[PDB]
């Protein structure tokens, strides 16, 4: 079938080189293609690994000299941070859907031996029905490989979302470090806010928390049941942080609070 490999550029997504809303010539199906060293022949080994539905599929890789194009599935909901209202966050059912689908996400990384390393609301993609996909792995790494753990040394992340033993410590796990970010991932969705400006002595907010300082913000406007799962999380001691398999386990996270999706109905 003729034109089937040609797409439209139609509209810029952000700025990484840039991303760019692509619609097929013929099929009009939309994707998103990311147009650019080292650094992205990593990035489209680690996609090429990928297969889940709360990750952003990758559909392959073409190069035109020295510009690389990735072909990635388009997420039409945008990104999770303009579903969080400024100092409000948004309904605890939602928050609690999208944590769980950020869960699925995250065990399936981590099954594979892959860490994110940059997990926030913006790196979060909504499809057309709200389902959350985990996107860019520009920042991402193995952390196990033929069964075996490799500690990581490398700073990276973005500075309110990295877990505290990034700053303190010289090695640490993979896998707390992204446990870490999705808490505070869940803080933002709940509070509307950052609690800190980084997880150190010297912020004054972070020594707030780790004191119990809860009647403060933004822990004042969170609800006792998914607090007590926010106490487990953000744990300074990453030995000590409660793992995946024990947050599917919490109260808050097994608690009964949001309705399907609204499917048509009738009356008499
Ligand atoms: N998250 C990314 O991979 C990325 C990296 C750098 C710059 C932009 C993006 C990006 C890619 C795709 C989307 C996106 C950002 N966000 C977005 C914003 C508004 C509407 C739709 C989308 N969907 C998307 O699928």
């Amino acid at each position: 079938v003729p034109f089937v490999e040609d797409w439209d550029l139609v509209q810029t997504l952000g700025e990484g080189g840039e991303v760019q809303l692509a619609v097929n010539r013929v099929t009009e199906e939309a994707v998103a293609v990311k147009i650019v060293p080292e650094n992205i022949k990593k990035e489209i080994c680690i996609n090429k690994m990928l297969n889940h539905e709360n990750v952003v599929k990758f559909y392959g890789h073409r190069r035109e000299g020295n510009i690389q194009y990735l072909f990635l599935e388009y997420c039409s909901g945008g990104e999770l941070f303009d579903r969080i209202e400024p100092d409000i966050g948004m309904p605890e059912p939602d928050a609690q859907r999208f944590f769980h689908q950020l869960m699925a996400g995250v065990v399936y990384l981590h099954g594979i031996g892959i860490t994110h390393r940059d997990i926030k609301p913006e790196n979060l993609l909504l499809d057309e029905r709200d389902n959350l996909k985990i996107s860019d792995f520009g920042l991402a790494t193995v952390f196990r490989y033929n069964n075996r753990e490799r500690l990581l040394n490398k700073m990276c992340g973005t500075l309110p979302y990295v877990a505290p033993e990034l700053l303190k410590r010289r090695e640490f796990h993979a896998e707390p470090v992204d446990v870490w970010s999705c808490g505070i991932v869940l803080t933002a969705m709940l509070a509307g806010e950052l609690p800190w400006d980084q997880p150190s002595d010297s912020c004054q907010e972070y020594s707030d928390w780790k004191e119990k300082k809860t009647y403060l913000n933004p822990w004042k406007k969170i609800d006792s049941a998914p607090l007590a799962l926010l106490h487990k999380i953000l744990v300074e001691n990453p030995s000590a942080r409660i793992t995946i398999p024990d947050i599917k386990k919490d109260r808050w996270y097994n608690k009964p609070l949001k309705k399907g999706a609204k499917r048509p109905r009738v009356t008499s």
